[PDB]
């Protein structure tokens, strides 16, 4: 329930890191800062 | 209800496999690993 | 509450479209199906 | 709790931000409005 809801939203918040790694992707393609 | 918003959150962990293949379009872009 | 919650769930199902249009960005870079 | 959720959904609607920022990265590697 509760805390299946809760504890999902900690796989998306490990899915918005592999996003930062999306970008670290981009900046491989860009050499950027 | 409560069991609407944990199958949405079946859609998002769906939309976040279309984050690794996000990724997998970038490692396209570099020949990467 | 639950209706706030699950109408943020609408926001990021718009977000997870602004994900499809991410890819269609990379198959511009990729010019690819 | 409901409250834990809502304010979790604050940061992915941040994540979301840094998707704004994703293609921001992917028209860098286009130069497109």
């Amino acid at each position: 329930x509760m805390k299946x809801i809760e504890d999902k939203l900690x796989e998306i918040x490990s899915k918005x890191y592999h996003x930062e790694n999306x970008l670290a992707r981009i900046k491989x393609l860009l050499x950027e800062r």
